[PDB]
């Protein structure tokens, strides 16, 4: 095979990110074997040098001439840094005088935390490395490709990013799932604008057989890694659930934490002045041991203990707690009166191996072709797809026929719920977060106050002016139930301040503060990579930042809103809104599954303000007012306290993680 | 080096149907150049010999040895002759000892008629040639491939068969669209059962640049072909619309036909004897001429006049017409008093050219890559895709980035219409067609009689026993409003009989008479091609046969039902149900568009009795009863008179061509 494809890519120049190892290294190798000139770029100098040297050795043996000039490298390329990526484009052009193929392969695993535990810096890094980087390179290379009359851009996405019209939950990996869904969503929404010259496609492999998956050197394989995190998250969730259940029954949070601080299951199981929830928790923990590990004798490690107090803090459960209300966040790891010894594992390796075999079997059982593709299999597929000249705007699936069955699909709304369900809102508080979507914010505030008899709508805005514009659209009597909170630092601070001032919300509606830009690849005024990074911040990170607090609130429903497009607009804003709708659905689907595992059980649903077909967008005032009314009906449908999940397995499922277009 | 890509297919054996010309011929050529062995099969020896000789010549040139034995042919192989397809499998095994790739390429354009004008024989010819032929070959080759441990089946579908979760209307081509959608739906629902050994994928090109599209000899190009059919259908629809509107005002059908038979635009324009609808039609036709063509002087050719009277007959409009009732169907083309002269064209060559430019321009404007792909471009893409080993269950799109925007996605139902809209059913007649789905037919009859106050539900069944079973589930008071009609010849005659006896229906619900088989590729007891053909007859043709009459009924709503799967079943019935759901959605989408062009304006919607995810199927009695009640609410949602397009453009679109799963 490897010596008999010299004709497939002869003279084509490729820039490949993450080109030192895995799929990227194999794609670099096979493009070179196929006659291509390759600039391989990566962070690690040594891996990259060894990889390129093996490729050049093979090119000699199949009798290419001039083999050193055919495969070039650039190390210390950090895809989270714009200046570093620009160096990769400059190096490709200096070496080869053009770029034919851009292969957006570099990727990080990301935070590997539940949304409620995930830092904003970790989230931002994942989105910067995995998604914004791809747009940065597209911005710089697409004009070069258009000017020469041809090019190909390929995004290396993941099965876990979902597929067109079908989102997929990836619990513990929301940052990763969003970044991968985004790489595909770019292909779906932007390929129109890269044509006619540039083909723009994705690949979406699932798990891939090689050193990284198997584990090499000292390193756990990926299923063993996932399994160990599953158990850590299970212990955190269990300790947290017991603490919350005790606090709901009216045990003081300081009493719960003083009792957890003793960190001794034996003593907690039977000591009668531990609340029932902590006794039940300690008994259950005491049955999970193997005779070597310590998690059967200690409830918590410092790391799980720190994550626990962060969850209690962010739910506002320390507001009235004298000590905990002012303790420095820096000390969240230091409050246990005893810690597991460092000479023994916390977790049992048998339970880790069983979690890993369940992950592994769960994938293997879903493959039509019965075995996971290798890195070489996926790279081979990639190099074959790169030779086609008729495909654009598609995602290829070199996964082994990976088939995860789910019904998390974009729905157009036409329907409603009972007046008895809406009447449960009477006297309650709701939060609406927004700025520019004044008609939608106003009609929703009106529906909650006038139709559902909510006592208080807290309108959280970027500016006083944004508040005034919505208030001006309400009747004076309805406006007396609207409260203003203007963001002064960040949205999480504003949500903490709303919770502190006016209490626990029943419904949180999250809308973007800013309208989408009306540009993308236009030579006169293109969307710059900094402006695209802002689009991601305003339309994806914003909802993550609201979600990570809202998911900690008992009896609250969370509603996320994707962007609108101004009536009569004919710009790429419509493409950008569909890009966000797809990418946010990965978030909504994943968070709906994580939240069902948390004691707070917060439902999350998405409402879309842009339709899939631009000609079906509202085209006159009657249609605009119809959509504004439909939007508020959709918010009530997923925002009002939900009917019984025990009622119906089918209906239970429809109200978690839906994406509904109005 | 330049053109060596043997590593791709060296030694791989392909059987290609329609392998002498177009894409098929270019796939044969490019597989051979990539080191593959090919059996090219087609009807004409002369064409096969030219194609084979050209390939063998190019192989000699680029330096292959033993080239004669690498490219073989078999003539008289026609996808409408299944015995000849089996011979092509035998020939491939005799020549090469094995088969690696089956390329299901051959196909026909089909009837090129609106559903209301299409014969059952023409429909069956298309589905047998384009879809059942592919299953026939899969049935024979899959066991060979499974036994050798590897293989690839590739169905050559069409963009106009749709894509996963998104149906596309293809008006005047419903037979073709269904066949192409079926090729894809087999890939989506059956790849699981061809794995792990066999990869099963499709390609879905749109229009392809070559001799067939351009046209050769004096043979019109495809766009010119389509343009002339558009004019002939426009004339038939306009004459039909005027006749129906005159009949709705109370002009006797006899009188309308006697005026049309004069077939003189200038006379019909001005004469006061003629109803206003015929005057307006005559005036409009008179303004359409070019000074050469005759369609401005004559309303009708014999062919269009035959199609017109067939539409009136099938609507029951001759029931009280003494002459026309009894006229033999043989004489439908003989009733005009004057016919256009043979020496001059009926249609204007210039308006055909304009419709052809409009069709062509429409396609071109939707191509991301700006240029229609050539046969060579599509064949090259196919040969690259066939080298991949990690993809199964997917449709590749080597179309030039063809993107037809539509919102025809499968939707899971949750919502309701106002009681006021259900109340318009009071006193009306509903037809329910079915046999095996007793619980669903019973709840639906009860919902129409008890909840909507329908006067009469005509239950059209295969047997008296099937009627008795539904009647047994109803309260005696409800059953008083249920009428039996047992099919004695065909469903179209049962519909004519029900219309004649009990009058025009407001709602027609079409359910299949037979349950799906519980088998597919199992070595012990596979689904035979003949049994697969009966699945197609029972679950696709059955609905076509109902639809071709229902679509001619004023103020009637049509509802098509896709198959259920018995609770607790674990067979391939579930795969067959999802295959039908996808394939019937192509019919539902296309018929919804055609029917809006007809004067009768009959809405059509689809309801699915099987979910996409097998774990989400009803598991117990409570879930079964919940689904039965939800099915009847879905039938009412799309079966009761819809609210005006004028009331809401968005709502009007939802309620036409939908696929709703309960």
């Amino acid at each position: 095979f490897s010596e008999n494809i010299t004709g497939l890519h002869l003279g084509k120049v490729a820039l490949i990110t993450g080109g030192s190892a895995g799929i990227g290294g194999q794609v670099a190798r096979l493009l070179a074997l196929a006659g291509g000139k390759v600039m391989m770029v990566a962070r690690r100098e040594s891996e990259l040098a060894v990889a390129r040297a093996r490729i050049v050795s093979e090119l000699e043996d199949i009798g290419f001439a001039g083999v050193e000039r055919r495969v070039q490298t650039l190390a210390n390329v950090d895809v989270s840094n714009f200046e570093s990526l620009k160096g990769a484009v400059d190096a490709t052009l200096k070496a080869f005088g053009r770029i034919d193929y851009l292969i957006n392969n570099a990727g990080v695993a990301g935070a590997e935390d539940m949304v409620v535990d995930m830092g904003v810096d970790a989230w931002d890094y994942t989105l910067d490395a995995n998604l914004v980087s791809n747009y940065f390179l597209m911005h710089h290379v697409a004009p070069l490709m258009k000017a020469q009359g041809s090019g190909y851009i390929l995004n290396v996405s993941s099965y876990f990013g979902g597929e067109k019209y079908l989102a997929v939950a990836y619990p513990n990996r929301a940052d990763y799932a969003v970044s991968k869904a985004g790489q595909r969503a770019m292909v779906e929404s932007m390929a129109r604008y890269l044509g006619p010259e540039v083909q723009f496609n994705a690949i979406a492999p699932g798990p891939v057989d090689g050193d990284r998956l198997s584990g090499t050197g000292g390193k756990p394989g990926l299923f063993e890694r996932r399994g160990k995190l599953i158990l850590e998250n299970k212990r955190l969730n269990a300790v947290h659930a017991a603490a919350i259940k005790a606090i709901r029954r009216g045990v003081r949070v300081e009493a719960v934490l003083a009792r957890l601080a003793r960190n001794d299951t034996v003593k907690m199981s039977h000591d009668t002045n531990n609340p029932r929830e902590l006794r039940e928790l300690a008994l259950a923990c005491a049955r999970e041991g193997d005779g070597t590990c310590t998690w059967d004798q200690y409830l918590l490690t410092p790391q799980i203990a720190a994550a626990l107090v962060s969850r209690l803090r962010q739910a506002g459960l320390f507001l009235d707690a004298p000590e905990w209300s002012e303790r420095p966040v820096t000390e969240d790891g230091d409050w246990l009166l005893r810690v597991p010894p460092e000479d023994a594992p916390f977790l049992p390796a048998d339970k880790i191996a069983a979690e890993a075999k369940k992950v592994g079997g769960g994938v293997l059982s879903k493959l039509y072709l019965g075995k996971m593709p290798t890195e070489h299999d996926v790279a081979q597929a990639t190099v074959f797809f790169l030779a086609d000249r008729a495909v654009s705007g598609e995602t290829f699936m070199p996964s082994g026929g990976l088939s995860v069955e789910r019904s998390t699909t974009e729905r157009e709304l036409f329907g409603s719920p009972k007046q008895e369900r809406l009447d449960q809102m009477r006297g309650k508080t709701v939060w609406i977060i927004g700025e520019h979507l004044v008609d939608y914010l106003a009609e929703t505030a009106r529906a909650f106050i006038e139709d559902c008899h909510a006592a208080n709508v807290v309108l959280i805005t970027r500016t006083a002016e944004g508040f005034d514009a919505v208030e001006a659209q309400l009747d004076e009597d309805v406006a007396q139930s609207l409260t203003s909170l203007v963001v002064s630092s960040d949205i999480e601070a504003a949500m903490d301040e709303a919770l502190s001032q006016w209490g626990r919300p029943t419904t949180i509606l999250s809308t973007p503060f800013t309208a989408l830009p009306g540009k993308l690849f236009e030579a006169q005024d293109p969307l710059t990579p900094d402006e695209f990074r802002e689009v991601v911040a305003d339309n994806l990170t914003h909802h993550f930042r609201v979600s990570r607090r809202a998911s900690l609130y008992d009896d609250c429903q969370l509603v996320l809103t994707s962007p609108d497009v101004a009536m009569g607009d004919k710009s790429p804003a419509f493409a950008l809104a569909n890009f966000i709708k797809t990418t946010l659905h990965a978030f909504t689907a994943t968070l709906a599954v994580e939240n069902e595992r948390l004691v707070h059980d917060v439902p999350v649903n998405q409402i879309n303000l842009t339709r899939r077909v631009q000609s079906e967008e509202p085209r006159d005032l009657d249609e605009h007012l119809e959509e504004v009314r439909r939007f508020a009906r959709a918010v009530l449908l997923v925002g009002a306290p939900l009917p019984d999940a025990e009622d119906s397995r089918y209906r239970a499922r429809i109200y978690r993680g839906m994406s509904m277009t109005v």
